[PDB]
């Protein structure tokens, strides 16, 4: 057996929308984690002849937790052995009503400032910033939408507004954020539009970060581009400087700043984030009062990818086989090996293969996971 | 017969409005009585600065009331220090953060918080990070105007609402009820002494639980960290929503290693939903501390690092020392309080290129009479202690 189509880690989707999802499986010729192979529930699935794993719509209050989420798996298997994909997480999602807002912002004219669409931590996986506008309906901007990084205004990746040195026209206008949900069509205003509140400098002020934390930590995806956020007021209007600390030390070094790696104002992007980006970056603010520094943890996921080499052979007792396990991703927690659908005792790249009977023939697996996502590999291995 | 010492050290924060003034005392003592000299941020000795900066013959520095248009950073904001000395030898005080604060208006906010039927809320009070330092929630107000938090210095833990000794307004266990309500916040700023309620009212927007939710954060970033006082009532807050409702567990790391113990709750250190709660603050309370959240569908952790400040203070062992020539003289600070983040020495007044707490000169030559100081430092604050040494 092996699948040239295989199940996506994450399926989401409404309760209105519904889902389907194929596993093919070829060779000259479903099951769950959980460990067993369960039959159909009626209405809230079906397993046809045709390979598709079907969760039709349905009303919510026949949602079924131990069902609509849950861990999945599809098993192939023929006269030679067998193998189980990769680990295939359902999630059924109600339609359900929510609202964004954008809050005021409170800043000292000349820094600047952004502008936050707050969503519900609970519906924030669903739902992503599509753009920012004005009172009448222009746009300030639109997120993903090609860019420029040195306009006055800029829609960062991740779906804040930022504004660079604020003025007193800054306060005259009204920020609205346009957010979609990504399971359904939906685009929704936000119910309320912020406004910038302008304060005029006066004394001076020392740099202040809008929270009292000196650390936070965000993942990002490689490939994509990701933001760090310094978000520091001060008059004088400060500098702002980017560090990162040699990974395993205590030790600093500026960011390189280019055409990938961008700095708006205070702001950090990151452009076709790489795993190597990983790591602990220092934002450091200065001006002539004072000064102040904050840390980020970066992680930058890389898609699990595994197959392995030497894929199917010929060896008879008494001499060896080998196989290695060949695997891209980030970060990688655990691997796990599996002999015809049964995890074994050894976990490493590394499996010690001597003395063989043919009870040992099967078809064989090699397991990559993490906290989010897993990958599989399979091999064969004939007498 | 004896070098400086001082009676009175000024302070480490001076805050004061422009329409107040200041006054600022430093008081040494010695044989014959020492000079004092002020200086300033980048180390320059100060005088008079005609209606904004003035020195008495007693050494007291006096910022007079001015008008916002005669505010100077070179004067108004800066870290000066004390300089006393005689003809023995020179000692520097303490860093003395001098700030004035021009009277001037700002808006508290009340937001929104969106929240599943049954978990609970924090409403915050949303007060601009540069008047944050100056400006204390006092009391909550809701729509029919009653007060919460406005009775104790201590707050009951097991009502449906709670102030928290940080400001925020918690409610346990929210239901649609709950959200025919809103609540502003009232602030009080230090300095002008003015109290007002917050420009906007928020309200808890509930939403009816439907499917099943795994345990989620207000905010995607897995670590925070946060800074409290010795004595002070330090809150922890985990934020975090699920249906069905979930359970959550306080750690804390065990200090260089990778694992954890739970957090024992007893009259000290409280619970209130996901919330915790360390009262009377120790300096051994600082770590890092991990909040755990599960329900049915799913877990989920963050980690919260603590620093449990004191105040410094040093002395150095011996207070005097007289040694003879060739012979060893030996130098020991003596410090307290948290964190400590640098320990450095001085003689009369020049900074001498060591970082430990002992300071041991092998060989005295005569020029090694004086003043000897070490000064610990953090991010907030500093201290001094002085030493003499005499020839034999
Ligand atoms: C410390 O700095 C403060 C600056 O914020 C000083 O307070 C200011 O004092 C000046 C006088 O030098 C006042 O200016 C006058 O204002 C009135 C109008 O007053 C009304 O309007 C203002 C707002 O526009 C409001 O603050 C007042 O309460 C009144 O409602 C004019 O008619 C005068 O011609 C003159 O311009 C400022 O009003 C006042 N500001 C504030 C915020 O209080 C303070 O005096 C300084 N301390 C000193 C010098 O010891
Ligand atoms: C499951 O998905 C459906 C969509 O296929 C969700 O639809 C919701 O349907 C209800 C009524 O069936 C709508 O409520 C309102 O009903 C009154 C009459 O009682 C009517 O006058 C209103 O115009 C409105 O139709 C609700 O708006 C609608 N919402 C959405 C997002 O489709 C349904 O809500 C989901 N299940 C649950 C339990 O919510
Ligand atoms: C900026 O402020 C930091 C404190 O966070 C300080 O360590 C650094 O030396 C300052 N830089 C300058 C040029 O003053
Ligand atoms: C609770 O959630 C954490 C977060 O990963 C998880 O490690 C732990 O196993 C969960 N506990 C239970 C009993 O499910
Ligand atoms: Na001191
Ligand atoms: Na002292």
């Amino acid at each position: 057996p092996v699948f040239l189509k295989e199940p996506t880690n994450r399926i989401d989707f409404s309760n209105s929308t519904g889902a389907e999802i194929e596993c093919k499986a070829s060779g000259n010729p479903w099951i769950r984690s959980d460990g067993t192979a369960v039959g159909d529930v009626p209405g809230l699935r079906q397993i046809s002849s045709d390979g598709k794993l079907v969760f039709p719509p349905f009303r919510a209050e026949d949602y079924r937790q131990e069902v609509h989420a849950q861990v999945y798996a599809c098993l192939a298997r023929n006269q030679f052995g067998s193998i189980i994909s990769r680990d295939v997480h359902v999630r059924a999602v109600v339609q359900q009503f929510y609202e964004s807002e954008v809050n005021n912002e409170y800043v000292i004219r000349g820094n600047a400032a952004v502008l936050k669409c707050s969503i519900p931590s609970f519906v924030a996986d669903f739902v992503q910033v599509v753009s920012w506008q004005d009172e009448e309906g222009q746009l300030y901007g639109s997120l993903g939408d090609q860019q420029g990084t040195d306009g006055k205004y800029l829609v960062l990746p991740s779906g804040e507004l930022h504004i660079r040195e604020v003025g007193p026209e800054d306060g005259y206008k009204s920020y609205q954020c346009r957010t979609k949900h990504r399971l359904t069509g939906e685009t929704r205003l936000s119910a309320t539009k912020g406004r910038l509140v302008i304060t005029e400098p006066v004394g001076s002020k020392a740099p202040t970060f809008a929270t009292a934390s000196k650390i936070s930590s965000l993942l990002g995806s490689s490939s994509s581009d990701i933001v760090l956020l310094c978000q520091a007021q001060a008059f004088p209007v400060p500098y702002t400087r980017w560090y990162k600390f040699i990974e395993g030390t205590t030790r600093k070094q500026a960011v390189v700043l280019n055409d990938r790696v961008k700095q708006v104002s205070g702001t950090l992007i990151i452009k076709d984030a790489v795993v190597e980006d990983s790591g602990k970056y220092l934002c450091v603010v200065n001006n002539s009062v004072g000064g102040e520094s904050v840390e980020t943890v970066l992680t930058v996921t890389a898609p699990l990818s595994a197959k392995i080499d030497p894929p199917t052979q010929t060896v008879d007792f008494g001499r060896p086989a080998v196989f290695t396990c060949q695997y891209t991703g980030n970060p990688i927690k655990t691997v796990s090996w599996m002999k015809d659908g049964k995890a074994i005792g050894h976990s490493e790249p590394v499996l010690r293969i001597e003395s063989v009977k043919k009870e040992d023939k099967g078809m064989y697996q090699c397991f990559v996971r993490n906290d989010q996502e897993s990958a599989e590999a399979s091999a064969e291995l004939k007498l």
